[PDB]
């Protein structure tokens, strides 16, 4: 697919039994999802952007389906205002910038 | 160009005759540059990111050449962690996401 940027590049993602709308975000190194109580081990982390830092929980090797494409990797879970698909998973679904 | 996402999509920009490195950021609605001097009238604005809200200075109709492509639009100056080119200018240079 090709996604123009007139509007936010929101797409439907699936993580287990939850479907969410998430930004395809080339400006994010890592994937950050809204608060959710995922199973398994995790580690605490601080992540920073505009406005400062929030505390997240890092879960590894989490399968996520993005627009019907399979990905699996690290997801950061915390009080983000928007779900964010970062470069760690964008590469896995074959995503590039073109102009 | 086609830009893959295994590395940060940093490009050279030219603004007011100065060369800077900026991140192509599809998750950003706006273009935000670190503290710098720009000529002309500006107005105070507030924007919200992952960590909360910040105050920025809004400059309108500023030319930036982004990786050899011309844009003229709104540039916000303030405490961003990194210079980011947002959708307001990404659309001007014909940037799309593809996978
Ligand atoms: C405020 C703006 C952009 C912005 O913050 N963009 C981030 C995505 C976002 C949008 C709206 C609300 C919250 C977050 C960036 O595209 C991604 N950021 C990175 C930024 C780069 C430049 C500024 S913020 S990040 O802070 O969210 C971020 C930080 C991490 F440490 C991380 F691991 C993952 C992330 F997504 C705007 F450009 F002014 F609109």
């Amino acid at each position: 697919p090709q996604i123009t940027l007139w509007k936010r590049p929101l797409v439907t993602i699936r993580i287990g039994g939850q479907l969410k709308e998430a930004l395809l975000d080339t400006g994010a190194d890592d994937t950050v999802l809204e608060e959710m109580n995922l199973p398994g081990k995790w580690k605490p982390k601080m992540i920073g952007g505009i406005g400062g830092f929030i505390k997240v929980r890092q879960y590894d090797q989490i399968p996520i389906e993005i627009c019907g494409h399979k990905a699996i990797g690290t997801v950061l879970v915390g009080p983000t205002p928007v779900n964010i698909i970062g470069r760690n998973l964008l590469t896995q679904i074959g995503c590039t910038l073109n102009f």
